[PDB]
């Protein structure tokens, strides 16, 4: 599990259940590529997004779909979903845990990037 | 003035208006003496909370009734405040902003310092 | 204009000055279409993007080149950019404020939706 | 544990190791009483503060010292601590997650709460 990511809701204080995560990569023709999907769990966490072989350096985008989550909530939201873009695995292999945490009219995102 | 105060709200997406803040210093028996108050205005502001004169290097608290302003629009918090504390220093830049933005479980703060 | 973006600096405590901001329309074939750009402002504000008849209902995305300001500052940061990505209503409120705070490793955004 | 901190660096994008935390509970009296006391650990996160017991209805202040945590990483930062206060568990036993995200001139802090 080299990514990790995991989902808060400022409004409630729980986890963010069932949120649908896309992640892309850039290929070589600077478009992006589907690369992994999944949806968080009841902890709020989704895990197994990828391998260690798999996750290759590049530039990847976590794009959390937190419309979709406040709308399945009847709650009219703001931001179509929460980006994260970033290179990855240029120094080598990390371990990366993307988190986001969620309100209607904003969010934030934090990184944390760990060496094996 | 050298100190104001930025309120938002981040369910809503607007200022945070009529929210109640009260400023306070640290005195020399380490409790807390009333320095200013008032309340935010339509923009979510408090201005004229002091003077270049009055605030003096120190320890401040800033304290933002958070829990008053959720339950005015029927919305149940964790947070008792919101609470801000922080060191005034003459060295560095002399303007303050200290910003706020309310979540009914989080809030985040941010320190503006201007010359 | 309708649309203002604000960008601080989360470690030194200040406006984020000279940050490039790009905004993007999303097209009908869904491709992203330069929209506006420039660069903040010493109050890290970027105003004049945009005025009230070319501002219509759609998807825009707000791209901030967060990687060049720390690398300008000599600090390492994780993201390629800030994105901001939203749907302009006219039911809703005339004047849009995106506000973004920003550190190496994270970064916080809100909308501030006026009359 | 009912009670559990974790602490985050935007900075470094890694937990923050080694930040003390203060938990204090409102005495009748109206002042604050020392109720609990630690430091994160390498993962960022603080357990065994109390005990189901002992964590009974009251009002918290969870004091967290960032300036000791920023200036034993020689930076100058500008709060004195984060604090975090809040009414526990006046509709029964919750368990209580309270987490911060820390840079020199800005925190965040949100509560995931549940309940056992
Ligand atoms: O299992 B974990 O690795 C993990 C990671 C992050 C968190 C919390 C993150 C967080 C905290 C405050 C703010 B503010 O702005 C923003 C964020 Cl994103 C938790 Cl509770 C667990
Ligand atoms: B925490 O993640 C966080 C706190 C505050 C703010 C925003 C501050 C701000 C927004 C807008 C204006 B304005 O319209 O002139 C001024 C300020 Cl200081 C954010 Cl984004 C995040």
């Amino acid at each position: 599990c080299p990514l990790m990511v995991k989902v808060l809701d400022a409004v409630r204080g729980s986890p963010a259940i069932n949120v649908a995560v896309h992640v892309f990569r850039k290929a070589a023709d600077d478009t992006w590529e589907p690369f992994a999907s999944g949806k968080t769990s009841e902890s709020g966490e989704l895990h197994g997004l990828t391998t260690e072989e798999e996750f290759v350096e590049g530039i990847y985008k976590v794009e959390i779909d937190t419309k979709s989550y406040w709308k399945a909530l009847g709650i009219s939201p703001f931001h179509e979903h929460a980006e994260v873009v970033f290179t990855a695995n240029d120094s080598g292999p990390r371990r990366y845990t993307i988190a986001a945490l969620l309100s209607p009219y904003s969010y934030s995102t934090t990184a944390v990037v760990t060496n094996p």
